């Protein structure tokens, strides 16, 4: 029968043999294999998602924003498999290049050089340069969905919470909420919980660079709560103009009731850093989101002054529109649309 990987089938053969476990999720698998046909190995994600409306949503977003990237730093789709009729479709197999290891791993067996840091640091945010300039939110970004090679190529991977926010249209209020990992949360999340925009993206970049230059993450809250009480250790109390910010009166009443806490200097959390990467630092991890710096500013920041490039970083040529946001929709519905987005990799198309 069809090859098996820690009790999960992979009904991916006969093009792709040699199945081996490299990781897993809430409801897909992650093998390493070999692709019969180009003779390279690639990686396969098993996603099964029909069972609930969620899943199917996050799915489709899924492949399509990966299907329209084309871009160095962010994983593109190779193939997808799936069975030919959609009463038969209860697994989607996405095919991928092969990378050799994630962030989250490289930071569990090593100490990174300052000039490693900085490369790896530009390329996060030349992807990122492209999926803003697409119109898209990450809203996933931590080491673990960060990929590596040996040559230090770095690849962007799972945008299972990933979406597009048209800015043509305000979006205040119709964002999912509880978005990110704990750790890497900006503080907007939780005080703006549907009204956040794209700079999420730029602190959770912040929070990794943080974790890149001291081997641990910088914020590592228990709960919801605690999360932001880290951030403000850290950071000290917003001050009046910060607070005047923010719009909804129950988080802004929240923080006016916590205890007083002074800012903790870069330079104290960081003493071996360099200078302009603790510079770097501060302007992504700004409490207000409003002045909290942005991609392209980011990239043109002196840290990043010898691989910056504006000749050489690509922005999307087609970024996504209103139109494709509507996706709230039944699971049956969504299995459709699925289905149809995966059809040019069948056979018969
Ligand atoms: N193309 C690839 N090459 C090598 N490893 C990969 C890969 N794609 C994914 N991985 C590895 O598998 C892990 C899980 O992949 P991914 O994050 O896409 O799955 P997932 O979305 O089901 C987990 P979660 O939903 O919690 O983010 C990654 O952290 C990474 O280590
Ligand atoms: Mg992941
Ligand atoms: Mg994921």
């Amino acid at each position: 029968g069809p090859e098996m990987v820690r009790g999960q089938v992979f009904d991916v053969g006969p093009r792709y043999t040699n199945l081996s476990y490299i990781g897993e999720g809430a409801y897909g698998m992650v093998c390493s294999a070999y692709d019969n046909v180009n003779k390279v190995r690639v990686a396969i994600k098993k996603i099964s998602p029909f069972e609930h409306q969620t899943y199917c949503q996050r799915t489709l977003r899924e492949i399509k924003i990966l299907l329209r990237f084309r871009h160095e730093n962010i994983i593109g789709i190779n193939d997808i498999i799936r069975a030919p009729t959609i009463e038969q479709m209860k697994d989607v197999y996405i095919v991928q290049d092969l990378m050799e290891t994630d962030l989250y791993k490289l930071l569990k067996t090593q100490h990174l050089s300052n000039d490693h840091i900085c490369y790896f640091l530009y390329q996060i945010l030349r992807g990122l340069k492209y999926i803003h300039s697409a119109n898209v939110l990450h809203r996933d970004l931590k080491p673990s969905n960060l990929l590596l090679n040996t040559t230090c190529d770095l690849k962007i991977c799972d945008f299972g919470l990933a979406r597009v926010a048209d800015p043509d249209h305000d979006h205040t209020g119709f964002l999912t909420e509880y978005v990110a990992t704990r750790w890497y949360r900006a503080p907007e999340i939780m005080l703006n919980s549907k009204g956040y925009t794209k700079s999420i993206d730029i602190w959770s970049v912040g929070c990794i660079l943080a974790e890149m230059l001291s081997n641990r993450p910088i914020f590592p809250g228990k709960h919801y709560l605690d999360q932001l009480n880290h951030i403000l250790g850290i950071l000290g109390s917003p001050s009046q103009e910060d607070l005047n910010c923010i719009i909804n009166l129950k988080a802004r009443n929240y923080l006016l009731s916590l205890p007083h806490k002074n800012k903790v200097p870069w330079n104290r959390l960081f003493p071996n850093a360099d200078s302009k990467a603790l510079d770097l630092l501060d302007k992504m991890l700004t409490f207000n989101p409003h002045k909290r710096i942005e991609v392209e500013q980011a990239l043109a920041h002196p840290y990043l002054e010898q691989y910056y490039d504006p000749s050489d970083e690509p922005i999307a040529e087609a970024p996504f529109k209103f139109d494709m946001e509507l996706d709230d929709l039944p699971k049956e519905k969504l299995k459709e649309l699925i289905f149809e987005e995966t059809a040019r990799f069948q056979p018969g198309y």
